């Protein structure tokens, strides 16, 4: 209702992740960091690994003040799979649908998230004045 803007924004981001993005068919390889046991050279090819659980952990620490830095990490999941698996691999097409669902949901909530983003930024600027 008031002064809870960051808490609310993060709460919505987590629900987008758990309810929309993690619900993509066969998306489970993206729910957690790549297990080196199964992909022995992943961390030698991908310099900035990223996954949905890592994004949730970021959300719980309130890393994202706007959807833009949230989308940076989401789009990073797709670009990593493009680099490691190739553009037409089934992994990449799954990750591409994870990204699509993310954008579709953000667009559904656009006006609402803009309001939270404005209030979060103006509060941070006013709090750093002191
Ligand atoms: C070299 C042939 O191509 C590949 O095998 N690539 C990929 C493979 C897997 C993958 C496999 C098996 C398992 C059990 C898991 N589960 S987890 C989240 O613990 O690591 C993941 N994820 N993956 C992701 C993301 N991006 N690429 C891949």
């Amino acid at each position: 209702s008031m002064d809870d803007d960051q808490v609310a924004f993060s709460f919505i981001l987590d629900n987008i992740v758990t309810q929309k993005m993690m619900a993509v068919p066969d998306s489970w390889p993206f729910h957690h960091p790549v297990n080196k046991k199964f992909v022995p050279d992943y961390y030698k090819v991908i310099v900035n690994p990223m996954d949905l659980e890592t994004i949730r952990k970021n959300i719980s620490k309130h890393k994202y003040q706007s959807r833009e830095s949230f989308l940076d990490d989401v789009n990073l999941i797709l670009a990593n799979s493009v680099k490691y698996n190739g553009p037409e691999s089934q992994y990449t097409k799954t990750a591409q649908e994870i990204v699509n669902v993310c954008y579709q949901t953000l667009t559904e909530y656009d006006e609402h998230l803009t309001q939270l983003e404005k209030d979060i930024c103006t509060a941070k600027e006013a709090a750093l004045e002191e």
